[PDB]
DNA sequence: TTGCAGTGCCCACAGAGGCCAGCAGGGGGCGCTAGTGAGGTGGTTTTTATATGTTTTGTTATGTATTGTTTATTTTCCCTTTAATTTTAGGATATGAAAACAAGAAT
C-alpha cells in the first residue's frame, strides 16, 4: 500500500479503477493500524495533489480521524492541517476545524502537535498590515466558536489553557500579545458591527 | 625984547616879530635773534604674508568572526515480534504432633 500510494502520488489519473478502489476502502477498513495510516496517506496524498474530485471521499477522510492508533491520527492530522493551509474556502473547513480540537486532550503527543499547528495556523503575532486575513481569520474563529455551542465548551478552553501554560518564561510572549490584539480587534468588529444577531 | 602956545628933533627903552637851537610828536625801514611749527627722511620693527616640514586625517585593503544552509549523523517517536519473567494451579515433601504402644513405678 505504501509504495502503491507513491505510485498514485506520481500518477493521480488512475483513482477510478473498481477493483482497487475497493481494496484501499477494504484497508481504511482493515482490522490493523498500518495498513489505515498508508491508506489514509494515499488519500491524503490525492487531496493534497488534486483538491478537487476530492471533497466527495472528504466524509471518510474526516471519519478517519479517530482511530485508536497513534501515528494514524498524527498522519491524518497531517493531512487536514496540509488541507487547511493550502485551500481556504472550502465549504466545510470549520466543521472540520471542530472535530481535532475536541481529540486535543486525548494523549500527549497530539495535544502538542495540534498546539503549534493551531499556533501556526492562528496564534501568530500578525504585525501592524494586512487587515483582510486578520479579519477573516477572526471570521474563521467566530465560525468555530458558533458551531462549538451544540457539543460543549470545555475543549477549546482547555486548548487555550494548554497555550497558556506551554509558555512559562516571557519567550517574548508570542501568543499573548497576538492574544491582545486579537480581543481589541474583535472589540473593533463589535465596533464595526452596530447592527446578523447570530454573528454579534 | 619977553611970555605964551605950539613945533622939531634927538634919544632911548619898550615893544614887537623874525631868527634860531632845542626838543618832542608820529611814522618808515632795517639788524639780529629765540622759539616754535611743520615737513621730509631714515631707521626700526613689525606685521602681514608666504612657503616648507611635520603630523594628522581620511581612505583603502585584508583578515577574522559571525550568520546562515543544506546536508547528516543522532535521536527519538512509533510499530510488530520475540525472551525473559511473572502468576496460578497441582503434586510432592517434611516436620510436627497427636496417638498408640511399651516401659517404670506405685497401690
Amino acid at each position: 500500500m505504501k509504495c502503491l500510494s507513491e505510485v498514485v502520488a506520481v500518477d493521480p489519473s488512475i483513482l477510478a479503477r473498481l477493483d482497487m478502489q475497493r481494496g484501499v476502502h477494504g484497508r481504511l477498513m482493515d482490522n490493523s493500524t498500518s495498513v489505515r495510516e498508508a491508506a489514509v496517506e494515499l488519500l491524503g496524498r490525492f487531496v493534497l495533489c488534486r483538491p478537487q474530485l476530492a471533497e466527495q471521499y472528504y466524509d471518510m477522510l474526516i471519519e478517519r480521524i479517530l482511530d485508536t492508533g497513534i501515528s494514524v491520527r498524527k498522519r491524518v492530522i497531517k493531512i487536514l492541517r496540509d488541507i487547511c493551509i493550502e485551500q481556504p474556502t472550502f465549504p466545510k473547513i470549520t466543521e472540520m476545524c471542530v472535530k481535532m480540537i475536541r481529540r486535543v486532550n486525548d494523549e500527549e503527543g497530539i495535544k502538542k502537535l495540534v498546539n503549534e499547528t493551531f499556533q501556526k495556523l492562528w496564534f501568530t503575532p500578525t504585525p501592524h498590515n494586512d487587515k483582510e486575513a486578520m479579519t477573516r481569520k477572526i471570521l474563521n474563529i467566530t465560525d468555530v466558536v458558533a458551531a462549538c455551542r451544540d457539543t460543549g465548551y470545555d475543549w477549546f478552553e482547555q486548548l487555550l489553557q494548554n497555550l497558556l501554560k506551554s509558555e512559562e518564561d516571557s519567550s517574548y510572549k508570542p501568543v499573548k500579545k497576538a492574544c491582545t490584539q486579537l480581543v481589541d480587534n474583535l472589540v473593533e468588529h463589535i465596533l464595526k458591527y452596530e447592527e446578523n444577531s447570530g454573528r454579534l
